[PDB]
């Protein structure tokens, strides 16, 4: 399978590319296949610190046998960096800045995280879901909280693998309507339902996965959007709980649920490494 | 007219005390009367800078002939301060910490600003409105934006003067239910009607005064509450526009209206000086 | 009686001068006498911020009818300052730097606080003791804790007024040997006794005043010097408790004693005002 | 003699106004005349700290019987400030910003110091020179160093009083051509000669006043522009040395000269107060 | 032999384990043996930056063929870290925090330094002592200074290999009585003696090693504990001088001794690398 | 050819050593040669951050198969570092401090950049010029801007390969006369000519390479020293434009030229890597 040069948005992967990437991630993780980026160097440019993201990308590159380095107009820094390293994993606020790097770098650019999307988190999430249910299509994912970057990637990711998704948020914090429309377009072709709503318990109905993230009056506004025992009980019988981290116990989730038997948060976190190894191999391999 | 020792909340004043304070303010402003705090010192304790609040309080004391000074458990600092100065104008975050100083100070304490209320700002606003319509009772005030500290004082103040008030705030940014309840409790005995709405135009229609403050997805949630030409045209023909300041042109208000012939912002700002002179004379006199 | 132009060390005043100063402070406080510094300005140059010291000096000058201003080689800044204001209350770390200012300023310099001494605090303490015993000579004062700047000024001050003093501190926290020797030399002619000890209960035995200050392993080294009920019971029946402030309840003193009937801490703090009015009038008069 | 509302640049004063101001400064200094701004408040807004400047302005207002206070689009800040205080002394970097304030304040604005000029310093200098030589016109002033803000105000000041002036600076550090051109234009009417040169000895030849300020490679560049014994030897017999302070001994001036008998730096420094009193009285009187 | 999973305290190693560790360190150093941690990654979590500690740990892992990465409730970050890396070397303040990591990480944890202990430093010191004397048991080590983290590890380390130890510190800065008691308990079985004294000269007598570290009145309190030619002269004829670094010449040691022929400070420093390679190999191997 | 232990100044390489280095870099770049520093660690001590320098040095060492680590009196830190790593690439401000390290480290020290020189940059530039004209001798290099560290290294470097160099700078920003003298002395034996001029259009006439860097009143001094279309037109027809970066478009260079067809800036930047690999190989080989 051929991949586009960069991974700036999950929408850079069509259904075929995403499934190929997910299969590779599984194979690499299980030792069924091996990849190597020996002699290659991954550059990390985070306009904002993120140890979590730095360590997962770095160990991922080390296990591929490569090296890593943590790192004026962007076109200048991008062009020179394109002369030293072989890949760039970058975190910036503006999706547009990320795109400028990809435009001048001359080497593969990977979205480590922007205000708009977080493609790698969701590839790791899809990985975790598949390992828990032995499938992705037909499942239902309920995301409660702020319609943010992870919500955006989830909308695209779920739709691309035929998974239904219900995104429940407070009135003024809905996901970008253009992304939700893009996700519906995709879902129409994979047989999935895409829903953007207000009530979390309605989104949770029948959900196999409950997903949340940190919240952006604060209390009154998001309080109902918390994955707790009540939300869990109202979801599919074998529901699982995901959270991209870090978590604020008492806000979007309870300690009880987080430390509960339905939590797959730690496996989800590990998969960040396995997912990113697949992308690094697919784009730099 | 006996006033309570401190002015922590606008509710420390009954309808009579408020009107008395307002009358005193008017007279002092027009020289129709004279006060003198010579020999006394006003201590300012702002846990959060506020040049605007500091300058209006300081000049207010100077015109009364007093002096000013800008300034471990609060009980300790408050007791020692009560031995050096004769009054405290303080700005804290918690309304309780303010009550803390008031409890141990042994000298009058005035709320210069807290997360919960802004009494002095409203007395100023009531003064400005009075000067613009020759009355307060029967008028309708419409507040749009975040249900914050000034909205709280506005509710209590308007009610106490027989001024009807309609506060329109976004979904999860409603005024504290307890203050609005209390305002309605006062409204019934004064003849004004307290409305807490969601729709800004509903509140502005018929309004004699359009009032707004700075806002707490951000845009998505506040755009409709901006006071502009469209909203102005809805209120009374001779409606006035107030804004406690500082203002963000383009958000809660437009440059057009702010610099427009309906704006009373600058006179409103000046009345902070006269309003506070009245509060200082009343409690330290 | 005539005073040296400055007050850098309590040793700047001999027996006659310190008594003259205390008498002036008493009369000023009772109004038995009056002073005036109208047209004069006091410059406050505090290298280290201190609201407690700032407020007492500023109100002190205000009650004398003067003004106040809160504030490169020191000889340059001192000579220029000496051309604008009429006196400086300065707080530095090094006694030497303080003397630097006094040498070039050309106007009276007062030690608002240095690592080495705190003469104004003690003048206020002596006033407080006098207001509780009707005399100074013959009394016994016990200082427990760290032999710091206040302890130094107490050694000198007590010695000069015929008050016996016992300072109890941990092994390596004794007061400057040179100040102790100088105090003993003064006491030798005033009939006072000077004791630099290790045992707090020994020092407190029959003391008329129990004095402590904030402390400089730390716990397991000062814990025994805490003025609590037990230590108070070792003191004379009419014993008084002083603390220059701020206080750390649970450490050098307990809330019980601090808030108890033997405490004169708040009168002591107020006396900083009356004490400083005395020095300002005496040096700037 | 009527004065323009503000003093943003020394050019805001024509020959008549500058002379009336110096005369008033002298009269007030000698007590030959008295002025009062009782009831008025001077606002100080220094975007850049400047103790020397803050103290000289504050004592100036105090001696005039007024009060002073130390203190978002500037047009808002200025308009509200204009409702509380009676005058503003501001120190900023950009001259335009200063003009923004003057445009919106509605009250007198005085340039406490900007990157472009330092008028109050030069009125103090002119006052000092007048007291030393008994006149101003016909005298010659040599300024050596960086063509900065004080250099600009000196070019204007000297020209206006008919004092000839020679400013020697390193090639790329000449003063603003526009101010020089403006100074030459003024000098034509007053019979003074303006010279912008390179060689400091040429500039100092027959000068009655040697003036310097702090400099901006750097050493070799400004090294020769130092007022030392040698430079002083090329100037007039009764030559005096001025320096606006602070000074960097060893660079623009030597300790020997600075502390020598030809120095009038401290008198010059004190005249800031007397000059500023005249500016306050003249614009706020 | 077998080792406990973590090295949080030197007491985590019984006599056989410490010796096995010292032996391994020596063999790795002389190349008499080899080891590698290829494909493994060491995570560094230093809550208090330490470049010297970071470089020694990082180069140790590199020479073992592994990689290194420098890196919310601790239990959350520990569990996530445990899914990415194979070992953690951490620097915290609280020993208990260090224990939190070990409990949740799921991978070996090494104490890179805490307020309570510094085991890796002591293993390095032991290696150094052994190389200089050809043995450990029967020797006498004198530690002078503050009874801190290294003193605690020295107490346990020394007793464990049969080395007698005398720790001299000021009255209030003695080592944790519990570690001393534990060390004396171990010494009873190894034939060594443990002494906690006050006098540095008494401690240093007959000592083969003089050891000090940065100190916590300051001078008056610690001065006597300084290791200088005088103290060195009281030690055994072949006495060596150790210091964990960094050093403050003039305080705990003099430049003279530190640069003298009896100093083994640099070899001790180098051994940080050799001792740490041994712990990494032993716990991650 | 044998090299000295360090590369602190370009003058540490005679003409013969410079060519060998340049040849090694080229061979390494084209794969006509292969070096390896396996088992070695390079430490980077940058007293001033420089991602540009850090990345070029780190990827260089990685391509040689070694490791890299980014890292109190210098003599202590140098001695300890010398026990852990095998080489130091360091960035300081003073050349003297750089020498301190080399003196005590006991391991090869490379000048990553100092206020005085930038050797590695120049070896990269030389290698770039060579790749563009197939020769170095006979060619002419014109530098315009501030006579800084790179100008200094270009002077020594150009002369050493027989390349004529003309350096144009404003009057007070000329190259260190000592390096110009030393450059001329070298040129005397290589047959190249060295010129320190004021006019940039003079220096550029007949140049095959126009070189500039960021500039040190600032504009009206460096303004005329911009490499633009006009300046280019005055040089040889096959003229190349070099800039060590970062660049300030509109100041020392125009976007047009930087982005134009004569620019070799990006190739020049990549060559920092190939040049540094040659130094690392040569000095640590």
């Amino acid at each position: 399978t051929r991949f586009r040069p960069d991974l700036l948005s999950l929408d850079d992967l069509d259904e075929a590319q995403l499934h190929a990437l997910l299969t590779l991630a599984h194979q690499l993780k299980r030792g069924e296949r091996v990849a190597n980026l020996h002699g290659k160097v991954l550059g990390l440019v985070f306009l904002k610190a993120s140890t979590r993201t730095r360590v997962s990308f770095t160990v991922a590159m080390y296990q591929l046998g490569g090296q890593v380095i943590d790192l004026e107009p962007v076109r200048d820094t991008a062009r020179v960096l394109g002369r030293y390293v072989d890949g760039l994993a970058i975190r910036t606020f503006a999706q547009t800045e990320l795109e400028e790097y990809a435009h001048y770098a001359g080497i593969p650019v990977i979205n480590a995280l922007t205000d708009h999307e977080h493609p790698c988190q969701v590839v790791a999430d899809l990985l975790t879901i598949r390992e828990n249910f032995g499938r992705l299509a037909g499942l239902k994912l309920a995301y409660v909280g702020d319609g943010n970057n992870v919500a955006h990637s989830l909308l695209l990711g779920c739709a691309k693998v035929g998974m239904s998704i219900a995104v429940a948020t407070p009135e003024g914090f809905t996901p970008d309507p253009a992304v939700s429309a893009r996700a519906s377009e995709i879902a129409g072709r994979t047989g999935a339902e895409v829903q953007i709503l207000r009530d979390p318990f309605e989104a949770a109905r029948g959900a196999h996965i409950l997903y949340t993230d940190v919240w952006t009056h604060r209390l009154q506004l998001f309080e109902q959007y918390q994955i707790n025992a009540a939300l869990l009980n109202c979801a599919a019988a074998e529901a699982i709980v995901l959270h991209c981290l870090p978590a604020h116990r008492g806000e979007e989730i309870t300690d009880e649920v987080m430390e509960g038997p339905r939590s797959r948060i730690w496996d989800e976190a590990e998969n960040r490494l396995h997912a990113q190894k697949a992308v690094l191999a697919a784009l730099m391999g």
